[PDB]
Formats: C-alpha cells, sequence, structure tokens
C-alpha cells in the first residue's frame, strides 16, 4: 500500500460553505483576494481570468503561503467550473484603457467583457451576491444586474466606498485622530463626480458643520472642501506615481466581504439601484449608505441631502442614465 | 482653527515597534502588507531609490488606514525616515529573470548593500536585519559584514520559503492541512537545498520509518520528486507571472511575528554556521534557529544522515565558493 | 411612524438561516471559557447558549451581547428550549455538574435527543467529563455517523504536555511536538517515539526519554500533566481557560475545513487489537464533516496495552448503558 | 550533557527587559475577562497577574499558560510581589474590596507598589467608583493626567450603542452615540451626537431624549442602567462585556492608535468645572494616554448633570484621607 494507506485510515468518501471568486487577476484582484486571505473570509478562493499564464501563477503563489494561511483550497482557471457554489463573486476585470480613447469606449469594452463573465458566474453560481469592483463601477453595477437577473439585493458595487475610505483618511491626518474616529461621507456617483456630505461629518458625534458653518463652502477660510478637491486629486496622483490603486481598494472590497459573509448588518457606502430616490426616475445605481448582510443590500439609510447634493446626485444619474440608454447589450 | 475648536491638546514619544521596509517592489509590498495586516508594527516606514513609485505605495498604504492598525505609515529616499526602527526587512535588488540563477545577482546586489546597510545601521543601530534580497544566504553575509552586528541580529529569510513550499507539496499528496504535516528543507536557498528526510512526519510519525525508500531513488511513490518540484517553484512561477511576490510576503510576515512578538518559535532561516556539520567557514544557510526579540538566541543541532549532512556541506562550499570572491 | 421608519427603508423581508451557528450547551466555567474564546476567534456569524439555569443562562447571554460592539458575531442568543440551536454548524457539550458518569448519561439522555432535533446534520464536540464514555453516549444517542462526533479527549493534555516541554527547552509550544493519546486524564499515554523539536526525534538523542533509569526523569513531564490538573483545581477550583482555548481550535478546524491533526476522541474499533464500540484519543484530520481520516500511530508493546486495557474498562461500564 | 544542550545550541546569554508588558491587578471576574481578551487580541508580548489571594492567582496563572500552543504572549507571569511586573507598558486595576474609603485603602497599597515597579506605565482603572478612583490613582501616583486613565463610560456607551443596534437593525459599529459624563447612574447620553451615517437622529427626531417622545429614546439610555442592574441579579456580576471594552482600550494604547473613547479624565476648567475631578469624555487614545480631549458641546440639561456629577464627586473627595 501507499504511504498515505500506511500512515491514515479513512472514515468518510465525500460543497464548499464560504467560498468566494475573485474575477480577474489584476492589481485589484491580487490585492482583493491577498486581504480576503490574511482576514480569514472563505473556506475555499477561486480565481478566474483569460490570461491563463499569470492566472496560474498568481494561483501558485498563492498556494506556497498556505502554511500562513487558514483558507485551505485555493483554485484558478479560464473554465467557471472552479467558481460553482460561490457565496460571493467579485469582479475586478476589465479591458486596459488605450491611449487618446474615451471613457464611452471604455464602458462599452467592460460591457462586452461582462456579456462573457456574468452568464457564467451566475450559471455556476445562482444564488450569489456580486460585488462589482471594476470602473465605471455605478454603470457596470447597472449592467451585472441588467445581464444576471438576479434581484437588486444581490448586485452591489464597490461604489463610494474607497472615496469615503480615503476622505476619512484625510480627515484624520487634518485632525490628527485615526480614520475609525473620523466619521464623513462621500456619496453618489464613484470617482469624479462623488458629494461629500458635509453635515455627516463629526468627531465623536460633534458635527463639523454646526462647529464651523462654512464647511465645504467657497466662503470657508480653512477649505475644508479641499479634503475632497484632494480625494480627487489623490487617485489621480497615485495613478501618476504607481500607475495603478490596489492595497486601498484591496481592502475596502474585503471590508464589504466581511460584512457580507459574516452576515454584520453594518453601513456601507456602496453603489445599489435609487430609482424612487431624490428625484431619480431611471434604472440608476448610486451610492448611498446601505445595510450589507448574507442577502448583499437589506436596508439603505435615507441621507437627507441640501438641494445643492440632491441636484449633484440628479446630474449624476442622467449622465449615468445617458451612457446606459445607448449601451449594446 | 476648527481642530482647535474641536480638539483640546493635553501633550506637547519614540516609536515603540517600528518597522522598515527597504525596496518596495513586488516583494517589498507583499512583505509590507502582510506585516500590516498582522498588526505587528505601530510603525511602518518604506525606503527606496525610485522617487514616484516610493510615493504612490506609501499613498496606496494609506488610503487603506480604515481597514487597519498601525496608525503611522511613512517613506522616504532619506534614511532618516526608519530611524528606531526594532526590524528592517531588506527586499532591495535584483531579481531573476525566467531561467536565471539567484547567483547570477550577486556583484550587483552586494553594490546596492554597500550603499543601504550603513544608512540602516545610521539610524537604528539596535534594530534586527531581516534579509530577503537574493541570493538571500550571501546578502545575509554580506549584511553582517558590512553592519557590524552581532551574528544574532542579522537573519535571512532563507529556507522559510522552502519548507512551507515542501509543507505544502506534502499537504496536497496527504490530504492533510500544511500545518500538520512536518518536514525541513535546510542549507541553500535555491538549486542546492536539503530536504531531511529522517525529520518528515505527521503526529510524530516518521515517514522514513514507515516508507525507508523514501526520499530515494528506489522509491515508487517518487518522493524525492516533491524536492525538486520545491527547488524548481521559484523558476515556475517566474515563468508564469514573472516574479514571485505573495508566499515571500506571507513568510517574511511569520518571521517578522516571531521577532516582534518574542515567540521564540524555530524556523528554517539563514544564519551563521561555522562550527556546525564540520563547517569551518564564515558560511550563512539555513539551520532551524530559536526566532525571538533579539533575532537568533539558538540553533537547533539537526542530526543528518551520511548523504544528507552531504548533501548540506555542497550547499555550504557552493556558497562559501561565492562568498570568498567579494571585496568590501 | 417610527425613527427606525423614518431613518432606514427597507428592500428585504425574509431574513434568512444561519450560515455558520455554534451552539454552547451548558454555560458553566467551561462553557463560557468556550463561547469567550469563539467569539474572540471570529468562528461563527450566531451563538446559540443553553443551560437549565434560566437565570444565570440570560445573565451570560446579556454580559456577551453588551461586548457586540468589540466582536464580529452579529447575533447572540439563548434559552432552556432548545428551539433557539435550530441549524447549527457545530454543538459543543460541557453540559452537567463538574464517579459522576451515570448523573451525566442521564442529563445527555435528555439534551442530545434536544440537541439533533434541532440541528441534524451537525457536528457534536464532547467537553463533559468522563469525556470518553461520554462521547460514545452522544454517538450512540444520536444515530449520528462517528465522524460527526467528536470528544474532547487528549487535546487539553497534549496541549499541557506540549507547554511543558516548551518551558523545559526554552522553545514555543508550537514547536515542541509531543502526542499524550487514549483515555483522557490520568490513563493518558504519552507518545516518547513521536517528541521532537524540528524534527529531531528526543528519544532518538536519549534513548533513555520516558524511562525510570532516564537522568533528567523526561517521565516526570506526562506526571506533571496529570499533577497540574489537580492543582489547578486544588488552587481555583476549575479549569476554564485551558479548556475553553482548546475547544476553540478544535471549532477553528471545524468551521474552516482546515484538515489539520488533532488529538481527539474517535470511535477506534478496529485499531491496536480493539474490538468494541470504544472512543480513544489518536491523532484525527479534524474538518467540515468532523473526523474523516485518522492518522495511524505506531506504539510500542507497552503503549498499545495501556490503549487496550483503557479501551476494556471504557466498554466494561459502557456494555451496561441502556438508551 | 543535557538533552537541551545535546539538542539546542546557544548563541546569547543575556535575556532583558519586555517590550509590551500588561500588568493586570486583581484576578477576579472583571480582571480575569481583561486578561484573556487581551491575550486573545496578541496586545502584549509579556503578562503580569498581581492578586492578594495566592492559591487563586497561581490557579490563574497556570490555567491561561495550560493555553500557551493557543496564543501568541509567550511569557505569563503571577506574583503578590510587584517584582512580577516590572516594565509593563500598562497596567489595568481591577482589584477592589459608601465603598470608595475601603477601595482607597486597597489603593494607597497598589498605586505605590505599581509606579516604583512601572514608573513610565499608562494606568488604566476600573474598580469602582471608577471617577473617583481614578482621581485616587492620579492622586497617589503623582503621574501627569495623560498617563491616567479611568475606564468611564466606555461600557456604558458600548451598551448604548448595542441597544440602539437592536432597535434599528444595524451592527453597534454603525450605530454612533456617546454617554458622558459620570459613569454608572448618573451618566448622560449625547442626544445630538447619535447617528447611523451621519444622519443625527435629534434631526430626524426633535423629540429624541425628550419626555415629549411617543418612541421614548430616552428609555435607551435607562435601559443601559437597567441592563447593570438585570446581569447582575442574573448572574451575580459582569465580567465579559468590561474585558472586551478594556481590551479595546488596551488596544488603542498598545498600538497608539489615537481613536476616540468616552474614559474619565482630569476635566478640570470644562463645562464651569473649578475642582480636581475626573469624569468621561471623548478622548484621543494612544501610547502616552489621554493626548488630547475632544469639546463636546452639550445643551443646557447635558451640562447641568455634568456638573451637578462633579459637584457630587468633588463633595465625596475633599471628604478622603490618603
Ligand atoms: N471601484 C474602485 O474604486 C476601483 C479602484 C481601482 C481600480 N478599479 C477598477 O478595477 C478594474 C481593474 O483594475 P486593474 O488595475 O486590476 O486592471 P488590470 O488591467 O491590471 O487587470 C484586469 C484584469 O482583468 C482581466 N480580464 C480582462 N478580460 C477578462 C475576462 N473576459 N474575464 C476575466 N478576466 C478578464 C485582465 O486579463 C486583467 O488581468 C478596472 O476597471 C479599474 O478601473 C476600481
Ligand atoms: N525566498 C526569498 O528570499 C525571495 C523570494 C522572492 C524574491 N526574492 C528577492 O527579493 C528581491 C526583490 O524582488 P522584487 O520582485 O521585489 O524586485 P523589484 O524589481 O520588483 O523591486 C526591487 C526594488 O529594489 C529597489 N532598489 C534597488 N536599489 C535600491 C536601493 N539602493 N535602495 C533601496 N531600494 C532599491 C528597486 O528600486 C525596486 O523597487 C530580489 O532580490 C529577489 O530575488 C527573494
Ligand atoms: N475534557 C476536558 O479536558 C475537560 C476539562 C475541564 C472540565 N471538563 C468538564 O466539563 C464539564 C463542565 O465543567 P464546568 O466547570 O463548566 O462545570 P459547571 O458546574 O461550572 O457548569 C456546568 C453547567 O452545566 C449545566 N447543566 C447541568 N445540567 C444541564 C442540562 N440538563 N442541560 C444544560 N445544562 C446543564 C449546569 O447548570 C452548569 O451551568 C465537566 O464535566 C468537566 O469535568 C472537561
Ligand atoms: N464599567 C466598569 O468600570 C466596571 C464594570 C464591572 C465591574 N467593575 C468593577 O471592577 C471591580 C472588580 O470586579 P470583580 O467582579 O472582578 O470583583 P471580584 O470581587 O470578583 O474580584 C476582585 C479582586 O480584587 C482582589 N483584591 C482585593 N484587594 C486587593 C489588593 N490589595 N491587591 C490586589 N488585588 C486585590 C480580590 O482578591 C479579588 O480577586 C469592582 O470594583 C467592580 O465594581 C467596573
Ligand atoms: O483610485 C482609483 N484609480 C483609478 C484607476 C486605477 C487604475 S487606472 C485608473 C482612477 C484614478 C483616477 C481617475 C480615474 O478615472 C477613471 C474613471 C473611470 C474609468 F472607467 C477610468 C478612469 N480612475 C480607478 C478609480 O476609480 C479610482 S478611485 C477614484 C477615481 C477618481 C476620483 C476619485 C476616486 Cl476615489
Ligand atoms: O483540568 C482538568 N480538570 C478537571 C476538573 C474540572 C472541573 S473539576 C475537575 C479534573 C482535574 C483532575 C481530575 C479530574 O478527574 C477526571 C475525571 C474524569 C476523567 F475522564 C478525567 C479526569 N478532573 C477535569 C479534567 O478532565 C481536566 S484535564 C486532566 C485531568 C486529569 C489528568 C490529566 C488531565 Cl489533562
Ligand atoms: O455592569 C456593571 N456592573 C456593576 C457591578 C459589577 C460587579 S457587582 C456590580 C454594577 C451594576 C449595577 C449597579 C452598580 O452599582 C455600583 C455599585 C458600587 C459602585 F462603586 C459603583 C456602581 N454596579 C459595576 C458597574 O459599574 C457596571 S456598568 C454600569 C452600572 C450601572 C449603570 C450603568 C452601567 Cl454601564
Amino acid at each position: 500500500a501507499t504511504l498515505k494507506d500506511q500512515l491514515i485510515y479513512n472514515l468518510l468518501k465525500e460543497t464548499p460553505q464560504n467560498k468566494i471568486t475573485v474575477v480577474g487577476v489584476g492589481a485589484v484582484g491580487m490585492a482583493c483576494a491577498i486581504s480576503i486571505l490574511m482576514k480569514d473570509l472563505a473556506d475555499e478562493l477561486a480565481l478566474v481570468d483569460v490570461i491563463e499564464d499569470k492566472l496560474k501563477g498568481e494561483m501558485m503563489d498563492l498556494q506556497h503561503g498556505s502554511l500562513f494561511l487558514r483558507t485551505p483550497k485555493i483554485v484558478s482557471g479560464k473554465d467557471y467550473n472552479v467558481t460553482a457554489n460561490s457565496k460571493l463573486v467579485i469582479i475586478t476585470a476589465g479591458a486596459r484603457q488605450q491611449e487618446g480613447e474615451s471613457r464611452l469606449n471604455l464602458v462599452q469594452r467592460n460591457v462586452n467583457i461582462f456579456k462573457f463573465i456574468i452568464p457564467n458566474v451566475v450559471k455556476y453560481s445562482p444564488n450569489c451576491k456580486l460585488l462589482i469592483v471594476s470602473n465605471p463601477v455605478d454603470i457596470l453595477t447597472y449592467v451585472a444586474w441588467k445581464i444576471s437577473g438576479f434581484p437588486k439585493n444581490r448586485v452591489i458595487g464597490s461604489g463610494c466606498n474607497l472615496d469615503s475610505a480615503r476622505f476619512r483618511y484625510l480627515m484624520g491626518e487634518r485632525l490628527g485622530v485615526h480614520p475609525l474616529s473620523c466619521h464623513g461621507w462621500v456619496l453618489g456617483e464613484h470617482g469624479d463626480s462623488s458629494v461629500p456630505v458635509w453635515s455627516g461629518m463629526n468627531v465623536a458625534g460633534v458635527s463639523l458643520k454646526t462647529l464651523h458653518p462654512d464647511l465645504g463652502t467657497d466662503k470657508d477660510k480653512e477649505q475644508w472642501k479641499e479634503v475632497h478637491k484632494q480625494v480627487v486629486e489623490s487617485a489621480y496622483e497615485v495613478i501618476k506615481l504607481k500607475g495603478y490603486t490596489s492595497w486601498a481598494i484591496g481592502l475596502s472590497v474585503a471590508d464589504l466581504a466581511e460584512s457580507i459573509m459574516k452576515n454584520l448588518r453594518r453601513v456601507h457606502p456602496v453603489s445599489t439601484m435609487i430609482k424612487g430616490l431624490y428625484g431619480i426616475k431611471d434604472d440608476v445605481f448610486l451610492s448611498v449608505p446601505c445595510i450589507l448582510g448574507q442577502n448583499g443590500i437589506s436596508d439603505l439609510v435615507k441621507v437627507t441631502l441640501t438641494s445643492e447634493e440632491e441636484a449633484r446626485l440628479k446630474k449624476s444619474a442622467d449622465t449615468l442614465w445617458g451612457i446606459q440608454k445607448e449601451l449594446q447589450f
């Protein structure tokens, strides 16, 4: 008999219980993978990409670290059979933006990628929650929702989670306080058009807007509006300096994955179907504070916005619908 | 100011558990993320020669602060940023191209070390040095010679990764988690590494006793192939993704953990093995070491078979050959 | 209107089934140490507590709930009725007052049918003493396959042994390997042949290891394991922290399907000349289906005889039990 | 030669100073809950335990030591002699016997013994009445106010957030609310700062925390007080919730996180308080203890409860001999 048979007596012959799939093993996908592995959120990790060499190499590199991890099974493949029975599927797959090329071009190029991915994911994990990271995240969340046929609670966009995370870091740096104790919400459209909700900004329940009524206005001597401007600046700066962003997004995604996998019911700024709110009548996804758990977005926090903040959200929803109506599905 | 209206200042201290990472490439950054997610430091310093990459990497880590428990992340080309580090991790250096040997990088990484090591020692004279840059065994010796530090404070990542990979492969063959599969890969980190077949066990049950052909050419199960798979492992990963990062990042954080927490765990790491196995030269290679707050305080004297001791001295002879032809 | 309705807009109605639920039966010193350790290791999305003393039970549940801000287990429940334990992945039995096998078999006769009724697919983790007999009792009453009925067995004995080994060598217990097998407690067997640091056999280096002609008296380390148990009980009246931690470690392998090897009590019929339905500790592979595999340890004639003697004793008691 | 010498080659002799040492004084239900929580959060490289009951102390130490295989704290020590506490970064006082003079007398022995072995430590006071006993520890130690911290309203605040969470169907982490002033019966819920995702509950419901409230949110604070008495009535004491809240404070101190916590501090100069009185306000907590304070703007009613508490505490404090 084999050494295995000489050493081990088998009792049982024969599904993963807390499986997570990462689609796209680029810099974002891999940072999501390592963060999830170090937070023990899954009993099985699946990786999918179209570049087979890179995919196998990334899987092997992770597997070689098994001794230091508590995720006993790490798999990869171009075939979505490796994703079967995932509780959560994270989409970080995307086309590399060409020089000159417009952003509407990239939208459709990523829609074409999504037209192949989403049916393959839903076929192997029909009851999964979809977590969209790929840009433009608000449009691609809508695309994922339309293709999948899933109820809106199971289609989550990373949205303004990173924007809010960056805002809190910058707030923290200005005040000499840990970002955990600095509260502030960046809502609406992820990226350039995001809305800092000045009314909600506080340390220990002390409203910064109450203490300083000029907060977030051009009338502000301290120019706190620059803290939101810097959120936008930092994204461009990181890309200019290292060519991409990975660690910050990976960490923010693992945080969302934690609330879903552990059914924590924490409130996060994530992209959801906001039709019926703030005068929005189109099928658009934008970030609002959402209760996140085992069934995805179960609830949403109704944030009271100023006329300016509400108009900004409306304008973003009109822009997103404009792109969404002209997409080829 | 709004800061003064909101916060009243009471006090107008040195970092207590500071770690520096030198070299922010794929290895350095994987070491950084692994250390950050294991809460090993109250302060993380990053050093590199590439300005842009350094600032970008620091900023990317800082933007994830909300999800971390390391309140201070700093970077700079000037080593004043590294002052009073408990542990300095060196990952700076030229890496293998597809198929290239680690010994081929020695000359240019030794020059890189001639600049780094004096700068690190100047700002952290009492730190422990953790060397990752390849060839790791020779570069650990180089760091030891340049620094003038006692041998206990100069640690090379060594065969820690080789042993982790071996245990993973053992685990996959037996259907057991690597944590429960015990086996030691010693000597040089690389082509001349030694799998110690005598110490391979699950729950104290010797695999060599149960299968006397273990690690021999007479083996029908070809267990010797598990070690070949360990030797080839970096070459295969380099061929597929162009470098290795995750596995080494994880193994370094494991060593950082034993040092920062003074655990006194036994790890296969690069060390001054003069006086052991008939070695009379200042050779650095992997043996099981007790790792704590003062680095390597103790060494485990592994009993090697005639053939296993042979293979280890072959590894030591190779490394000394390269080591001896070096001007400081 | 409610402030909840003014603040929160509901999207989903029906709240689903718990995915990673753990139940602790008996909220004594052992049960509560098991509970806090599992909570601080984030092994469960829901924790259920059961006891017969209703006031203590509610107080313990409330004390844990008040620490929620510092935890990642969003639901903590308790009750005398086993409906609170429904759909548990793992049920830990620490129930009964801390000779006493007959009163403990009788409470198991009430507890086990109640646990299996609400969680038919759970793994059973038995801690209550005599753990080896009570694991057999749980197996018989539940009707579960042997893989889903685990006794804490020699896990604590082995942990204590490794601690003492570590202290003697100046090495962390994690790097000190040694297995204490068979019957939990006084009759446990230290397997001297498997004792090592970095794969270096202590018995090979010192052939007198675990013998009376040993000048270093390493046999005393096992003697100290037994002595320490009595000492802790003499000094504080019970043991809680060490058993709590060891149980959370078992819970981790099970919940995370790690397939790590642990010294736990299992049905060892067919091994070491044992022909009866007896549960004794051997190294077991632990995962989502409980004990899927067992490590066949090579024992000396003396070590094998000690297990056979323990098996004859345990079967003697077991034979006379009525279910 | 010994098996240890045959197996291990020693490189270093000198084995010195613990880098991240924590001491727990009083191994009762509170002390032991603090100990296990700190051990499971890997906050220390060394744990020291002190008590007057020698048998219980050794038994508790041994029970923790037997769990070493599952921990990352390589050294657990105990003793009646404070030599075991030398060079602690943090010293947690949970020792205890109206009741104030009995505890003051216990503190007159403890605090000098702690300060001589760990002159640079931060003192974390849990023993009740925590606000008076934090003042007592500060007076006896002679330490600057930044290094003398009372657990204060940390537990009150945590309980409040738990109850808020249960009412809203939201995790306590996402439910924000501050309970300040005097720990216990006289604690002040700051209704203005209560929010979920920056949405002020008082703005949405102006009747929040008043008797005019049809939803009776004032009852959530009443329930915080009710729950403390209930837990004591049901199990005889509280341990897990306090051990966890202390471990959270220990984390921000040991890791220099600079997180904001409701803890007891010397509040002379604030809210018209002119006496040396300790009570809870949101404090920035790090490696030097309380480095900063958040100046919370309070209503007339909230400020009145806090000043009233300060007058009462000073009344007791002036009538104490030490
Ligand atoms: N939401 C956020 O805050 C945030 C932040 C940073 C980046 N991003 C986005 O995440 C995406 C990925 O970023 P990146 O840096 O990792 O890009 P990347 O180019 O490095 O990686 C993308 C990966 O997607 C893969 N891919 C392409 N087509 C695929 C397909 N049909 N199936 C599976 N995989 C496929 C590629 O092969 C590649 O490996 C981008 O769209 C980016 O804009 C979002
Ligand atoms: N098991 C192991 O020990 C192990 C495993 C994998 C890789 N490695 C080694 O780690 C090293 C780094 O690998 P990599 O993939 O990160 O290479 P990399 O090219 O991605 O990064 C190397 C970094 O070193 C920096 N650097 C060069 N000179 C420097 C200087 N004088 N000061 C500071 N920084 C300087 C570079 O600028 C670069 O950022 C290599 O030597 C590699 O072989 C070791
Ligand atoms: N296997 C080991 O290594 C190990 C180590 C230590 C203790 N133990 C055992 O664990 C058990 C418990 O220890 P303890 O110190 O917590 O005892 P304990 O007396 O403090 O607590 C026992 C609890 O069981 C409860 N109980 C009694 N009947 C019950 C019933 N029908 N249903 C539910 N609960 C019931 C009691 O009310 C009590 O709360 C003992 O049998 C003890 O010997 C085992
Ligand atoms: N939110 C809070 O601040 C909070 C919550 C709960 C309890 N507490 C307080 O914590 C304290 C302890 O609670 P407990 O349940 O553990 O009490 P306990 O009676 O169980 O334990 C107290 C311990 O203090 C020890 N002790 C007495 N004198 C001592 C001395 N001179 N030196 C060292 N140790 C000594 C006792 O021996 C005993 O072990 C009480 O004052 C209690 O009110 C505070
Ligand atoms: O950090 C980030 N790096 C990004 C990136 C990552 C790899 S290439 C580009 C990045 C950065 C700057 C503009 C930018 O513009 C876009 C927007 C959509 C699109 F399809 C392509 C580029 N994208 C993607 C992204 O969304 C973020 S977050 C961010 C972006 C802008 C403002 C504020 C925030 Cl918080
Ligand atoms: O640490 C412990 N405290 C105990 C206890 C718990 C509450 S009151 C008594 C304790 C101690 C001594 C004998 C004792 O009696 C028994 C009874 C039945 C039985 F199967 C084993 C021991 N029980 C329970 C227990 O099993 C342990 S572990 C242990 C016990 C004896 C020797 C070695 C070890 Cl490792
Ligand atoms: O949970 C708790 N259990 C307590 C206890 C602990 C062991 S015996 C009594 C507890 C509870 C109720 C009143 C009570 O009264 C006292 C008695 C003596 C004294 F010096 C201070 C307070 N003590 C101590 C304590 O401070 C808390 S927290 C708390 C207490 C009251 C209201 C609100 C909160 Cl958050």
